[PDB]
């Protein structure tokens, strides 16, 4: 396979420290979608094939590292996309250096929203994607129905806003929130909340885990040992972990508890059981596929379309062209909204004894992102529209 | 895309945790046996009765669980009849395979740094024995780290290594007139360390040594938690690791075992063209970020010295690889090794201070290549034993 000439992209995800646990896999996942576009004949513009290079950069968890490394890839390398970011601390970090700099990030984590970057992408949940139904579902079918909901995560700005939308809405229904508890990312101290949820939840119900990285580990091993386990009715929710996590903690430690994703690797189509055979074709029979993982693969497939749309790598026209642009993903058709956010249909799991999801719910067309939240009332109608000059970041409807 | 022409193919069995709490750690030796394997196809493959044999693999999970270890075993014996298992890290998975390829007659080559007390006819090893790391390591951090002369705080997971490792460093640290003022187990994969940190300021109070023998991630919340602690280097408490190495330094975060020490036979920071040559090469194949240590070198060597054994015994039968092995030298990246009659190799060892960027600096280094004592010669119960496969006479466990 010959190419004309070459492109070089940025990759920068946390290979060290808390977040490589989860990090780690979409460099692996990122590369796969880039070995693929090269083996079909590259990128097109103005009658050259490109073949896509890339420099990954190691985030390591630090979000001054994660505004630094971008830095470079603009400034010194000069690239057209950035594909990389985490926890909505490294992207807050990043946000200032995209826009000043006037450069492009594709993100792709399941997040909080509020906000709508002129310089960001997103291929990753936002709440209505996410929570919002994880929360009915919790509330209204899962095992702990009616019961009070118990909220822990990490302390930085995704779990607390999570968390301040999922207060509002569950009010909205008519449930209760008995406790709400962060640790600092990293953190493995959870004895003194593990003894609040039992006290706060005597009878069982739901707990609501927006903890980031390694520390779930300690999370899932702890709650078990202290009897917050299926059997005696205690159901957790996680925003921020899939198959891959799981499969590193140990499937005896989540079997029986829930999450809220848009792909997972359960789906059983031919584009979902093609992405997990390719991955394990790649990198070996054990790995797996998970939603963070399908999230970063669509944001390199998202950007080759919007460049040959386009017919340029320059990012001012590709973030321009980007919005409109489908995929047939390995969840289903996607599209780029003009909040530069992607619909995607909503999947609830029941994690089983292998560490995979059984899909208990799943919704009937792909939802449309709403990044300003409906829920939470400073952002409650609010939207985002960069197709339009007058409406923009943050609007009034 | 090959050029490269196979007469036909040899399997070999691959048995690594992929999963649960030594993924951390055992991952990247897969990585390694696969780097080394495919070097070996690129030059040709295995020679054996003028045919040239391909190196195929089957990678078996053993999700941090002995009895899976011991079930895979099994599958890789019995159902695939695979020639050698490249395998195993913790002593509990170890022993939980030892009667398997035992009793079946089989070859397990074993990479990682352990306690000895062993000398299976069936196992070969290229970890350090205790004389090869715990030993040397536990004179320099008594004679000549910032905490020498110190009281010693020894802390490891709950199974065979860890135990039988501080029984071989009491004995030791009697013998030099130092002092022990603590010993504490927590199960592997648990993270409730705090008690065990209260501990060590009570018994250690104006900082020491402390002897880590924490396998797996529970090194994760260990070193996280004694920063927060004030058991630091800078406050006159230095840990000396066992079972970690650059890998889970880089995976941790070196801001929390910057100035901290380790004893092993292979590091990164090693400058020679091996040694460079096998860093670059691992980066060339898995990453620019990716790392090399001393399990990943111990493991990448089982592969060659398998092969070299197979060339030199004209056959793939383990009965006689694992004859032909005794005796046998390779030009690994630590420098010269050679596989003794107790079927463990002579490496060179090191002492190293960890820097900022998560490396070692070597403090200390042996003149010689240290031959491997399996049977401790501190440890009352085997002082006085040794191991030859070599000579009928002598065998697994003979008085000297
Ligand atoms: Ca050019
Ligand atoms: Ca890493
Ligand atoms: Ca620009
Ligand atoms: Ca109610
Ligand atoms: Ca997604
Ligand atoms: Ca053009
Ligand atoms: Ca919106
Ligand atoms: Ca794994
Ligand atoms: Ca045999
Ligand atoms: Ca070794
Ligand atoms: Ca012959
Ligand atoms: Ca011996
Ligand atoms: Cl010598």
């Amino acid at each position: 396979v010959e190419y004309d000439d070459s492109v070089t992209v940025g990759i920068l995800h946390s290979l060290t420290g808390t977040m490589a646990i989860s990090e780690s896999t979409l460099v692996d996942t990122e590369k796969m979608a880039i070995d693929e576009i090269n083996a079909a004949g590259g990128v097109e513009v103005d009658g050259k094939k490109y073949k896509i290079e890339y420099i990954v950069e190691d985030g390591a968890s630090d979000w001054p590292t994660f505004a630094e490394k971008s830095k470079k890839l603009i400034d010194q390398d000069k690239v057209p996309v950035v594909f990389g970011g985490w926890t909505s601390a490294s992207r807050k970090a990043m946000l200032p250096v995209y826009e000043s700099k006037e450069a492009f990030l594709y993100y792709p984590i399941q997040y909080e929203g509020q906000e709508c970057s002129k310089n960001i992408f997103y291929t990753g949940a936002t709440p209505n994607q996410q929570s919002e139904p994880a929360t009915s579902y919790m509330f209204e079918k899962s095992p702990a129905a009616g019961k009070p909901f118990y909220l822990v995560g990490s302390d930085y700005v995704f779990p607390r806003t999570s968390n301040t939308i999922t207060k509002e809405q569950v009010k909205s229904l008519g449930g209760e929130v008995v406790g709400e508890d962060y640790l600092p990312l990293g953190n493995t101290e959870v004895a003194p909340i593990i003894a609040k949820i039992k006290a706060a939840l005597p009878d069982g119900g739901v707990i609501i885990n927006t903890l980031n990285g390694d520390q779930n580990v300690a999370f899932f091993k702890q709650i078990q040992d202290a009897g917050i386990t299926p059997e005696n009715g205690y159901y957790v929710m996680s925003y921020s972990i899939a198959e891959e996590e799981i499969s590193t903690i140990g499937p005896e430690f989540l079997e029986g508890h829930y999450g809220a994703w848009n792909y997972m690797m359960s789906i059983d189509t031919p584009a979902s059981k093609k992405f997990a055979a390719d991955f394990k074709a790649k990198y070996g029979d054990d790995r797996v596929v998970a939603d963070p993982q399908e999230s970063a693969y669509n944001m390199v497939y998202l950007w080759k379309k919007a460049v040959e749309k386009a017919g340029t790598f320059d990012d001012d026209k590709v973030r321009e062209a980007l919005i409109g642009i489908k995929f047939d993903a390995p969840q289903g058709p996607i599209e780029v909204r003009p909040n530069h956010h992607i619909s995607q249909i909503v999947r609830i799991g029941e994690i089983t004894s292998d560490g995979q999801f059984k899909i208990v719910e799943e919704s009937d067309y792909p939802i449309d992102p709403q990044t300003w939240n409906q829920f939470e009332p400073t952002s409650k109608g609010f939207a985002c529209d960069w197709s339009d000059p007058s409406k923009g970041e943050k609007y009034k409807l």
